[PDB]
């Protein structure tokens, strides 16, 4: 399926195609047209033509109408879309239905916001009139990863289109299929040509080309810190465009004395093993109070024990490079003397399946504890003081999210007030919602994403001061 | 008067001190050209001391304090500023070289600015979201932490007040670096910081150069955010080191070249008075300045006739470079305020950033031509429109590609109204409630049942 | 005009069409041919009690499970239903109220936009968190008020329906709406949509009755938590006094006012006479916001009947009482020496209204306009602002200083500049002084339909 | 101490003046029963004067004034409250009968209160709506105009300071009436009003009785707003008069039966101290005081089952029904350590202020206000400004 430009599926100016492999049986699904720097420039040129006197005319009332249209389409095709994702990405299809649900709530939630962006009328002290507009930024290019390609698709598209920007989305080469079938829905929903363009390519070729584009007004990156620094470096070399990143971090999971146990093991099971641990906020450092530690760890072990089947909860990892980094991390974790409760071996000759991995007898500064593994691999420890879980859990330059299980409100408030995370879950984990914003503290991110906060990043403030008598 | 100062130190932990290297770097008066005196120097080893102070303050001291007495500090400081307005006005006139007449204007604007933000200390509010039943979700604002702030020299004390107000309101400790050309202001201000009873390390004021101290802040691993004012190229400098270091947050306000538009029905007596105040106010040192001025094809000639100290040698030299490029371009034409006319459309003299008293006049016909001409610029920091027609005034201001638009006024700026750029003029707006967004972080707590 | 007919006549209680306990019917007249359409059942004080009980059961039970997402979803369903039956609905509207079916369709469009908007607001109602405490945590919750009684007026029965129902349901309140005696039909047709949309039983109830019997019952009810009145100021005073004698329920009023129209010499050539035409003769002059008195600078001082037809712009008046009230008022206009230019009264224009007599004294609510003449600027502010009513006003000009200064100076809850009688859900509509209590459109409606709640948690 | 008399009059147009009736009324000391002195009394014509003054102030002076200055003025007045905190602290104790320590505590709250709203004067923001068409619409906020403000006796200067804070922040002129029992406070405050530099007639302080002076404010044709604190039945009478007059905005605060709920999982030491404060604080003379308390299975001495009633629930749902089975719900409290208990029960309680592991701590930043018969409008924190502002919507059609 070709590049989505001006509501058409053109093909690559140089005709490059690149290969799409299925993680379940390693076979090759098909090939997808590749954008190079000439493609990116013409895409961006389409976005700007739309921005210029086309979609500036459209009314917020309608911009929401369109978004709601898109969400109903998504909803009309939950089954196709969840399949595409399971094929391309490798996720349990009952899980994939979950993911599209989140897409229909996220788009529709931003549908509501389109007509509710408002500036201010500042009563300046003198006898003058001053209004503060919020306007669209213009061309917004976003790069999304392959954890939640369709979900991340809908995060980026939503905000930008509610506010009235025109966008250019690059799908990660790993999972370029979803964003394209979504793009087909974008034509049924009644969006002008140009408003929304979807690109497939690599970070190093198109990815970059977006970042350095002198006619791109905003980039919005979701992936590894490493590439993020690249992206920041790109914006600075080009036109100083507005950047907002959501890098990943190795978040923690914390259990207390008073806390309920059966929910903990279940939520911390979900906290690391959800999406195979292939999500930004997974809970790889698990900390339990010493009193409860031994039995908890036993009770955690027992809980640990094809995507298209309905029984599966885990699945293939996205690529063998990503598989072979995960496997390099597990051997590193054992090479360091850490015991293994359960974990350490692939499943089956075909496919990238990896087992849920646990580690004990681990020190505070192994390679595995505070460097992003990005698979189903986690660490357990014993803490005793309230101030311990603080010094321990935040002993970390990556603070994207955290958790705290307790029954004592004072502990809950104090710890969560003390924790240095963009998101704190009390008695839950890995539950995101569009209403509440999501982002990285310090090195996990630059800017916040869900909620009304997203909107800030895609609007901007003009001060008009009508001075007179 | 002029006076003789004591340790001209780095303000560190509420104390003036020197550099561990023992280095110093002269300060010179643009009027006389004599050297006023000599101010201490801060290099990487000192910035790491100051960052240590700010993080020390931030941890356990200032987290206990409340926004009402935090507020109760930014007013005291505003009071000190007013008590010694004419003193600070003098220093600032002496060092920068601007007329003591800015005693009220510039140095009071700080009092206003620091007061307003003193206001905002206890008005910071998080959120509560009604996601569902059973669950209970809220959003809270917290202080970012240590902030590096680099100011220029055009409004040394003003800028000083624009960076302390929001940062402190929100509850963050700061480490400030004055310019090399005009460090004197921040240091007296610093004595005022001690007086108003701030606890030690919530404000450290540093002196130095871009190549050394500047760099140390930008790339400092323990700095959580940085905010910067000055040339676009040093901004790009900041953004990179941010990226290499620790992805600390970056707010830039870079200067821009900014237009002034006059229509036939503009009440000419007002229009000429604003454009002149717009371009020459503070020698053209204003980031937002009427670098290029445009007049209707009907009233151009009538309009033109009615119309007719930098900080160091180097700033004095780029204007003489750009003035030379002017006559070279063939364009009809302390420092003489310079004016050019029948300047072409594509020149050096228009498109890059003079930062001195020079102005270039252009002539338009239709309304949409002034749109094409104004927003035809890489720099979009401010713009202004002088007319009387309603439909004209609001249609154009919407169209103009700038972060501040002025209608029947120029260079008149207020602290409750946000000021910023959006065409590589800047990242983020820094005045009014929106500044407080830059120096806070969001944390989301969800409780289940 | 469309043969299909399913005009329900019952009271819409608990997602059902019941009948009056003591069974009273009351006649419905068509203002175009003075004929009786049919008869609708009447609520009385036991009906209203039953009703309030329905709403309160809903609010007490069903709406702990429901998430703001779904409250938003439902309104959108109800919008799409409204938009699927624009044609049927416009027809009832036109038949019942006697207004051109071109206008009635315009009305319903406004309904679907108003419902959608508020559907968008359900998940976006966020309370605050106050972080200025030491070793304490305080959040401020917003929550539904509870049971909200609504009394809509016959000008725009279906529009007013949406204006009331939208905000209240977004926030999580449950409501009981009394239609106007003169136009009960729309609200009941709508009520049928409310069940197809998937609202729970009880959440939304539509009563027919009178301002006296039923109207009083809602406003004096001790289990009704908030009434919302729209209509004559004489009734509003009754509504407040009801609320004070009963249980102090929170009360939002939106009464009428005599709105000014100002025209400045620099202003604009023909669309001005076009806007002021629309300004007083839109909807036959039945809008609270209509521009009764028109003011012009001295320099420049000097459609028929059947609603179901296409060419019509102006239609019947609601009834003979309204017709008769109008005739008395214009009769007084000629009686006072002012020059002059089934149910349908042709639009009159009064000059020589040099003074502020009876014709400019109070609202008329018919197609009667009054012309004034001004010449400075501070006089038009003083002539316009010279009224106990301040709900809307207009200015026409080309002039920026006059525009802003005047509209700053005018004392109306809404001020149009170079336009008139153009409302929009985004922006709040409301009255100054004796015109109103509260604000209605936009985000400010939501305040009227939520309560805050301060939780403070001590630590240590 | 006790001191000179001076006029002791009506504060009108920045000067102490006297009743046109020539009526004076007596002030009694709750402690020794003595008669302190005689303050004059307002009647319908003094009110009409003061309203006239507040209108002429509003109609001219205040335009020239800029929110930056409003705020300066309010904290100036907060500065002066702090100057004579000790004086004003004692006035209040002599007049009302309240421990001098508590009066330091009350004044601090006033200075706080006034300062906060000083903060808010230049932060009043309007809206700008991006209307679908090519129009340009904004939403302005303007002052209502003349306000009537009626205070009880329990926090005569505290309440004084909540009432004038928001009102002046937003740009209104106020006309304040002081309770008959305790007018002494307000009148010094009024001396401090001139000194803080307020233009004349922006704050007028009236003394007099419920019937006469109340009625005059409530029903005054040229008052645009009233605000009321005290019994429910004078409230009803205020609402009613509003209606018969010309439809003032009415914001009222009524005092009620608040509850205190303690599960035995709560810490008993903190619980006991907090309920004791709660009900014996300010001699149970506060709207917030928690008349009834439930646990899990002239001077009047303190009383228990300034009174209180104890009873005992079992499961959690009885705790919520007992607290909310009341005509009244102005405040509440709940003492526990259970997270899920504290969040769930407080949502379920129909109160305008809930306290968890604390009672009667009240902060000017946080809005205080009443449910059901407890009040109409909330009046503290940011939300107060809403009560004293008013929305104007301008649409500008374009080409």
């Amino acid at each position: 399926t070709g590049l989505f430009i001006n509501n058409e599926f053109v093909k690559g100016q140089e005709g490059k195609t690149f290969d799409v492999i299925n993680p379940s049986d390693e076979s090759v699904i098909t090939q997808v047209h590749e954008a190079t720097e000439k493609d990116v420039d013409i895409a961006v040129a389409a976005a700007r033509k739309a921005f210029e006197g086309s979609w500036r005319q459209e009314t917020p009332e309608n911009r929401g109408k369109l978004l709601n249209n898109l969400a109903n389409l998504f909803e009309k095709n939950i089954d196709l879309l969840a399949a595409v994702e399971s094929l391309d990405n490798g996720k349990a299809i009952s899980m994939a239905k979950g993911d599209i649900s989140m897409c229909v709530g996220c788009l529709r939630y931003y549908g509501g916001w389109a007509d509710k962006i408002t500036g201010k009328v500042i009563d300046t002290t003198p006898d003058t009139f001053n209004y503060v507009k919020k306007e669209p930024i213009g061309v917004c290019g976003q790069i999304i990863p392959w954890n939640f390609p369709l979900l991340m698709w809908a995060w980026k598209i939503g905000p930008a289109i509610a506010c009235g920007n025109t966008v250019v989305l690059k799908t990660a080469e790993q999972t370029p299929l979803g964003g394209l079938v979504a793009a087909s829905l974008v034509k049924e929903a009644g969006f002008p040509p140009g408003v929304i363009n979807v690109i497939s390519g690599f970070g190093k070729v198109a990815g970059a080309a977006l970042s350095s584009h002198m006619d791109v007004d905003k980039v919005a990156f979701t992936g590894s810190t490493v590439v993020g620094r690249t992206i920041l470096k790109a914006a600075a070399s080009s036109n100083l465009k507005k950047v907002t990143l959501e890098l990943g971090g190795k978040s923690p999971n914390i259990v207390f004395e008073d806390a309920d146990i059966d929910n903990a093991i279940s939520w911390v099971n979900f906290g690391i093993f959800f999406n195979h641990g292939q999500c930004c906020c997974a809970g790889s450092r698990v900390y339990v109070q010493e009193s409860i530690y031994d039995k908890f760890v036993q009770k955690f072990k027992e809980r640990a024990q094809d995507p298209f089947a309905a029984d599966t909860f885990q699945g293939p990892q996205v690529s063998k490079v990503q598989f072979d980094r995960i496997m390099e991390y597990i051997q590193a974790g054992k090479d360091a003397g850490a015991t293994v409760e359960t974990g350490g071996k692939r499943k089956g000759d075909k496919g990238y399946f990896i087992e849920p991995t646990i580690f004990s007898n681990v020190t505070e500064d192994m390679k595995i504890v505070k460097e992003e593994i990005f698979g189903p691999v986690c660490s357990i420890a014993k803490f005793k003081t309230k101030e311990d879980a603080i010094k321990l859990g935040n002993a970390s330059t990556y603070g994207l999210a955290a958790a705290v299980h307790t029954k004592n409100l004072n502990t809950a408030i104090e710890v969560s007030n003390a924790l240095k995370a963009g998101t704190v879950w009390v008695n839950t984990y890995n539950t995101l919602h569009h209403q509440m914003p999501f982002g990285g503290y310090k090195e996990s991110g630059i800017g916040r994403e869900l909620g009304e906060d997203a909107l800030a990043n895609y609007t901007q403030t003009k001060t008009v001061s009508i001075r007179l008598g």
